[PDB]
């Protein structure tokens, strides 16, 4: 039984988002996005890089212990969301781990189509390992399409012989390009942050004709054996609630020690209201912890 912070947030998403069933222009929600982004706390420190060709930020809250990192993929369906949109919840999430953040501008579709993504994100897997950064003091998470892209750039670096991270939290992941998942009815009406068409259409343009159901671009079909022990987070109220309870089961088949959290009456990416969500707040503590206990063990 519900929090006035989240109900007070549903009807504000639901009165601010696009009637549903319309189509958007690509660049008119890129920019929508980016127009909207919250602002990182004034104690959060930036420092501009760029790794494997893409631009990035190192995000460092106070409290950063010397010598971890967390690669950062930023959620928005593969073809939007940017530094800037995810600049505040790293942030936080910077915070609550003690670790300082490495957060990717990632090639984006349709300019750029899967497997770009995935590219790009061991690709910087790899230059954190050149850096120095030693495996047992990594982590990987990332939200929605973000969220897939940790899987899938975990299978891939693994193929490649890379060595595992620490821990990995993917948040309110995509997994599942095919988008069939029964919660996409049974949890529509719940969830006001997202449609299709919608997410078919982002499906469309990062796919651009490959496979939906290629290990890279949908993890819930991938051999999963090997990765790092993982935390899960979902909301109760999304669309894209089976994607996670699926993942989770695929990891525990393939052996990975994973821990699914649904959260009660939240949203997608609930994480990214903090500024006035306790739960995204506590949530965000919550992955902090998680990286933290991994890298305790």
């Amino acid at each position: 039984m519900a929090g006035p912070e989240i109900v007070k947030l549903k009807k504000i998403l639901r009165e601010k988002a696009v009637p549903p069933g319309t189509e958007v222009p690509l660049d008119v929600m890129r920019k929508g996005m980016e127009k909207v982004a919250f602002k990182a706390a004034d104690d959060i420190q930036v420092e501009q890089v760029t790794v494997a060709g893409c631009a990035a930020e190192w995000v460092r809250a106070p409290g950063c212990q010397a010598g971890k990192a967390i690669l950062y993929l930023h959620g928005g369906g593969y073809v939007m969301g940017s530094i800037n949109t995810h600049r505040s919840m790293v942030g936080e999430i910077s915070r609550a781990s003690q670790a300082a953040a490495l957060l990717l501008d990632y090639r984006l579709a349709p300019e750029h189509p899967f497997p770009a993504a995935v590219e790009d994100g061991v690709a910087a897997y790899r230059w954190l390992l050149d850096q120095g950064f030693k495996p047992q003091h990594l982590s990987i998470s990332g939200d929605s399409a973000g969220g897939g892209l940790v899987l899938a750039v975990l299978v891939s670096a693994r193929d490649q012989g890379l060595p595992m991270p620490a821990s990995a939290i993917p948040i309110s992941p995509w997994a599942d390009m095919t988008c069939t998942n029964d919660s996409f009815k049974t949890r529509a009406e719940a969830d006001p942050m997202v449609a299709p068409g919608g997410i078919n259409k982002m499906a469309a343009r990062y796919l651009n004709g490959a496979d939906a159901k290629h290990p890279y671009a949908s993890p819930n079909f991938a051999n999963l054996k090997g990765l790092p022990p993982l935390l899960i987070h979902v909301g109760r109220d999304e669309v894209l609630l089976d994607d996670s309870i699926k993942l989770d089961a695929k990891a525990k088949a393939d052996g990975v020690k994973s821990t699914l959290e649904i959260w009660d009456d939240m949203i997608h990416v609930w994480h990214a209201f903090h500024p006035m969500l306790p739960e995204g707040k506590q949530a965000i503590v919550r992955v902090g912890e998680f990286m933290r206990e991994q890298w305790a063990a």
